[PDB]
């Protein structure tokens, strides 16, 4: 009782971008003051907890251009 | 009296071409025979002068693709 599989993608694909000018970004956010407390704290399996952050990015690519790709392939008997 | 110039020219142009194939080309003129005549003869300041000329040109270029540009920026005061 015979099994053959033959698992052939192919991929040819494009993902661009063409920018003649990124020109002239501000970012001024004014203060923010802020005060953090606690009496008790528990985390006990797989947190992620972010808490009180004051956070400031200014994440400018020239391109910033992502492709992800997953194969997967599964036997069982 | 100050003066600011900024002259920021940008250029992300293509001149492109694909061909598959140029294939079988032929140049096959018949025999030419000519007479040019004078007694006398003077050039002066530059002149550019073609005479009593047989030309056989095939000139056949894969892609004869061409950009030209000129950027000029004059002051004066």
């Amino acid at each position: 009782g015979s099994v053959q599989i033959v698992y052939k993608p192919v991929d040819l694909s494009k993902v661009t971008s063409k920018c003649g000018s990124l020109g002239n970004i501000h970012h001024k956010p004014g203060g923010g003051q802020m005060e953090v407390k606690s009496e008790k704290l528990d985390f006990k399996d797989r947190v992620q907890s972010k808490i009180g952050s004051l956070d400031n990015i200014t994440h400018v690519p020239g391109g910033g251009n992502k492709k992800i790709e997953t194969h997967k392939l599964t036997f069982r008997e």
